[PDB]
């Protein structure tokens, strides 16, 4: 069966065409700079990278160009458009309604719009992708997979903020969490690698990239996650501040004559790794490189970054009353043996020991266990594949 | 030697007169409603509680009334005012300058004012108490003991927020932490009870009262604390929101047409326990009582409250790479066997087991160990005595 996996953000649509049976990526790419000048499609078919220049005023005309070139028999991969058996969409916010992936009909579509104000910068462009896909591929089923859904199992004690309850009643302000379908993917994948059922494992998953969150996955259900009502909460991120003292923003606004918009922006665009390094970079490996070159200041940014991750592992261990395994994934989790090592140094009191050899080996996309045989808590690097996860939910639903 | 211990807040001075040698409270009390109508002094000498009605326009005239009645030979306790050998003051904020308690001279006094803008609601009234004490008791040494000082050992990785570093350079925005001299008192007291040197213990101290913070006390030095730049960060408090998603305030302000002042207030006066219980109470035992009576909603507030404490213990355990002991103290920590039990249920993965009998016994001011003999992490209830701690620093400094 052939699933087309779509992820439409405000400026772009990026796609993979997966063959379920072989679970093989037939091709992938990105339609970039939609709405802006010099929009284009970057299309990869194995080794080859093809660049197509063209005006793409919106997501529909963009998805058209994608579909056309899936079939164009020079840069193509399938004979017909009938070859696409189903389409799977990443939708950022599902709210409290959507507990798991769903087949999209009018009902679902209306229900997604209703949730859209809870992620105004993301959901609109997801829907744009869905509506465009249903239009250009009539009859082909679409499945929505929600970034927030994996986290819907989180108990009340964990998703209510210590703020007037009216704010939840009235605006549904709670912890929703994000990177759901990634935490779900790697937690499940880790259990398979350990040769054990997911329902008898307490796993802490660390999705650490340009954006980062941790998830506490107790017996297969998520019990807590680092991100909150929005993606600002929790770990240090590329440009996001993570956790801070509720009072700071108010102080900064007042001492500097800054509207809440101007401050929210600063917390969101100019903070985190970028903020800490005085505007050096937001890319964590730019700092890793500079720290290894002897730059004193980066060694600190690195330590700050790692420290907070370590504390979250500790915190969530407490939340589940145990850890059986810890999983690193995403851009940094998969590629920084140093970060993995620093974070784990805080954790030997739990019985965590790394195998230096294995740690340095599992880099650039490889996957495996990094804890020593004797280590009481298992540590794994499981490169995330959120797209495949979508394709798999689409596959299951569509078979019916 | 006789130390007069003072704690001057904006509206009141509260005092204890301690006899170092016996470490006996000769008398204590409070001068209330200074500046407001019907100001008064409540004065306790053992069993007796004496109420004196009088206008007290400011802290000086208030301290005068205190000093007078320390000597009045009906409600008094000392023959002369010469009997007071030293005076110890609680000063909320010490900033980065003051690492430990200091003998007050002009230099110190000026240096405290310089730090005052970092706690505008507290420091001013502390100084008022110092200046009044130096005036009315010329020649008698005054010692300042700083709520932030114990926390000055916290490393950089732990006190810098993931915000533009400029904000620290320019305004000294970092984690300072509070309840310093309480975390210091109980961590030290716990080590004594265990018959072990403080420098070979990893202690997590939980000051849980109307304000609440946790401290990570690694080998006698504090390495992290829950409160931040201000007392808003961390645990759920009586009326304070504790930790929340940086973004929430901005959302609430914008959806409701509320100035940052109006929002900061809501987070500070109407949130936490009060906020969660829809305005029922901010006193945690009011909720404990109602939860035990079968009220479903309070059981939840209780669970939320406890949960976050438990997570902090877990987090800080990770920070120190171990826990040797956990200490409960302050209003709730000392008096809620239920909270202590709930919090510890999350911690058996660390080897924490409570003795139900001992837990329920150590109530209303008693102190002792609550972990079972076999428990791998020791748990103690150590009623806090911040005043005695001040008297002891005053004693040491003054002997010289």
């Amino acid at each position: 069966m052939r699933v087309l996996v779509i992820n439409s953000g405000s400026s772009s649509i990026k796609y993979q065409l997966i063959e379920m049976e072989g679970e093989k990526v037939l091709c992938k790419g990105i339609a970039e700079r939609i709405g802006i000048e010099g929009s284009r499609l970057v299309h990869r078919v194995g080794d080859e990278k093809h660049v197509i220049e063209r005006e793409l005023p919106d997501h529909e005309e963009a998805l058209k160009l994608i579909l056309n070139t899936l079939v164009d028999e020079k840069l193509g991969v399938i004979k017909d458009l009938k070859e696409i058996d189903a389409v799977g969409h990443r939708v950022v916010h599902g709210g409290e309604r959507f507990k798991e992936s769903v087949l999209v009909d009018e009902e679902v579509l209306k229900a997604i719009e209703e949730v859209s104000p809870l992620a105004p910068l993301h959901n609109p462009a997801n829907l744009m992708g869905i509506k465009a896909a249903m239009k250009l591929l009539p009859g082909v089923p679409n499945v929505a997979v929600f970034d927030t859904a994996f986290h819907q199992t989180i108990p009340q004690k964990a998703y209510l903020y210590a703020i007037p309850y009216e704010y939840y009643e009235k605006y549904k302000i709670r912890r929703y969490g994000f990177h759901g379908t990634s935490h779900r993917y790697v937690s499940k994948r880790a259990a398979e690698i350990l040769g054990k059922k997911l329902e008898e494992l307490k796993i802490i998953t660390c999705h650490i990239g340009n954006g980062a969150s941790v998830a506490a996955v107790k017996y297969g259900k998520c019990v807590d996650t680092s991100m909150g009502f929005t993606p600002l909460e929790g770990l240090v991120m590329g440009t996001r501040s993570g956790d801070l003292d509720p009072a700071i923003p108010f102080f900064i606004m007042e001492k500097e004559g800054i509207s809440p918009q101007e401050m929210y922006d600063i917390l969101n665009k100019k903070s985190g790794v970028y903020g800490l390094s005085k505007g050096f970079s937001s890319d964590m490996r730019d700092i890793e490189e500079a720290a290894l070159k002897g730059d004193e200041w980066c060694k600190l940014v690195l330590e700050i970054y790692d420290y907070r991750i370590a504390k979250y592992i500790g915190a969530y261990a407490a939340a589940m009353n145990g850890v059986d395994a810890i999983v690193f994934t995403a851009g940094v989790g998969e590629n920084s043996p140093i970060t993995r090592e620093d974070v784990c140094s805080y954790l030997e009191f739990l019985g965590v020991k790394l195998d230096k050899q294995k740690n340095e080996e599992t880099i650039r996309g490889k996957e495996g266990i990094i804890s020593t045989p004797d280590s009481r808590v298992k540590v794994l690097v499981v490169p995330t594949n959120e797209e495949l996860m979508i394709a798999r939910d689409t596959k299951e639903i569509v078979e019916k």
